[PDB]
């Protein structure tokens, strides 16, 4: 009955410009992690950067920097992005780390000793300028997507992993574990993939061609395929196989990814785990695309790119986090825009929540001597204590938008209760009843603020302070009525959600 939660995000190309996609996935993982910690779970939230491969290496060379020095520097870009977005991760794994190198080599050794490795010839269309192979689909009308020049058929010796050997097992595993891959649409997509041969996987290239990475333990002349290397970050960060973190968190592994890297996580990864004798992960949670304002995929080409940091700068971290979690159903392609963020901010935060907090403080000073009144039963508002129980399953099923919707609906109810009861009228002849109404709203806000904490950590803590409530909270405190203590509220408090 030990409550454990482990969530990972994809480790991103280290020199990549952090974008809305990176931001969304990480914000969702952060909500999940924060929510479980709030609910008393022993939690581990992993993030990181993929720092190997020839692309990274050539980027460093082009930048005129030593490769290790290059990645040491550029990796800070993602760390900066997570700080800006208020991501409370437990570890930021960089694939250049020694512990990662050792795990990748140990796992390769295991797969090798399992007899799943063989040396073979890789043949296909090649670009001698990129120094890499390209499928006909990756080409831009038969031309290298990078140099815009024709490609040529070349061959190369690589070591291969007998991935096909595990297809029957994987197919059956997914069939017998309906909730492994969510949402369901992606599961079907993967099943379609596994209906046909998946073949063997090239897990290395000559160092002569790819000189930046982890060497194969049986052949130092070859470097491990970037995907094999990168995928293992999920267990190397737990210090597999002796780390207690591995024993603790791997049994509950949740992987969050965008649909663009589905095959590697739903096909490659599972077969690698099985071959290495490592248990399967618990859930693969697949997100959709965050489309541009015009409903089309984002691209400089189209001019519909929405910059997350531009949004964060203008409306604030919590407003952005809230918007993404409230308006983007995890798993389905959804268009985003500054206009939608602004409307959501003005309606839900500035109006519904912020102004209620403002008016409540005003009425407390006016009718309650600037203090929270003596606790009274919740009456119609007491049902707010049941929201946590209703939200737990929604969160676990990736329905963050529904969860936030329910929490905010309660916030709306608190507003109507105020307008309905009118404490300013009750005070004329029955001040005790007026104060009782004010207590109910304050206690209701306390509860609502806890439910919203995983989405807006700093703002909910600020809201709590504005009402003189206990700042640090636990989800269980949202399930009992009457915890707000009759104490004075701060003489002054900045505007929680200022107009933009
Ligand atoms: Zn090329």
């Amino acid at each position: 009955m030990e409550k454990v939660f482990y969530v990972t995000t994809p480790i991103y190309y280290v020199n990549a410009e952090p974008h809305l996609g990176h931001a969304y996935t990480t914000v969702v993982a952060d909500f999940l992690a924060r929510w479980h910690r709030l609910d008393g779970y022993r939690t581990f939230f992993l993030t990181g950067t993929d720092e190997h491969g020839e692309t990274v290496y050539r980027a460093a060379q082009a930048a005129g920097e030593d490769p290790k020095a290059f990645v040491d520097r550029v990796s800070g870009r993602f760390k900066r992005a997570w700080d800006l977005l208020g991501i409370a991760y437990d570890d930021f794994i960089r694939t250049t780390e020694e512990r990662h190198k050792k795990v990748v080599q140990l796992v390769l050794k295991k797969v090798y000793e399992a007899g799943d490795i063989y040396y073979g010839e890789y043949e296909g269309l090649y670009c001698v300028s990129c120094e890499r192979f390209y499928t006909e689909k990756e080409l831009v009308e038969g031309l290298c997507p990078i140099h815009g020049r024709p490609v040529e058929r070349r061959k190369e010796g690589n070591y291969f992993f007998r991935m096909e050997k595990y297809r029957p097992w994987l197919q059956e595993y997914i069939q017998e574990n309906p909730d492994l891959i969510r949402p369901e649409g992606y599961r079907n997509e993967v099943l379609a993939m596994l209906a046909e041969p998946i073949g063997d996987l090239s897990i290395s290239r000559p160092k002569s061609r790819v000189p930046w990475g982890i060497p194969l333990p049986w052949d130092e002349n070859h470097v491990t395929f970037v995907w094999f290397d990168a995928l293992l970050n999920y267990v190397s960060a737990l210090d597999y196989p002796e780390g207690e973190a591995y024993r603790t968190f791997w049994p509950h592994a949740w992987h969050l990814i965008g649909k663009d890297i589905l095959k590697p996580h739903a096909v490659f990864w599972p077969t690698m785990l099985k071959a290495a004798g490592i248990p399967m992960y618990r859930h693969l949670n697949v997100g959709g695309f965050l489309l541009g304002p015009d409903g089309r995929k984002m691209s400089k080409t189209l001019g519909n790119v929405v910059d997350p940091f531009a949004l964060l700068e203008k409306y604030g971290r919590d407003a952005l986090r809230y918007y993404l979690l409230r308006e983007i159903p995890y798993g389905q392609d959804t268009p985003v825009s500054e206009e939608a963020l602004r409307t959501r901010y003005e309606a839900d935060l500035a109006d519904d929540l912020g102004n209620l907090v403002q008016r409540t403080r005003a009425m407390l000073f006016r009718f309650a001597e600037g203090r929270i009144p003596e606790p009274v039963a919740g009456e119609e508002l007491a049902e707010g204590t049941g929201l946590a129980g209703r939200l737990r399953p929604l969160v676990r099923e990736l329905k963050f938008h529904v969860a936030l919707e329910e929490a905010m609906a309660y916030v709306k109810a608190l507003n109507r209760y105020i307008n309905e009861k009118k404490p300013w009228e009750l005070f004329k002849k029955e001040p005790e009843e007026a104060r009782a109404v004010l207590y109910r709203v304050v206690e209701g806000l306390r509860i609502a603020s806890i439910l919203l904490t995983p989405a807006m950590p700093d703002k909910m803590a600020e809201l709590r302070r504005a009402l003189g409530l206990k700042e640090e909270v636990r989800l269980e405190e949202a399930e009992r009525w009457g915890l707000a203590e009759p104490r004075p509220i701060p003489e002054e408090a900045p505007v929680l959600f200022p107009k933009k």
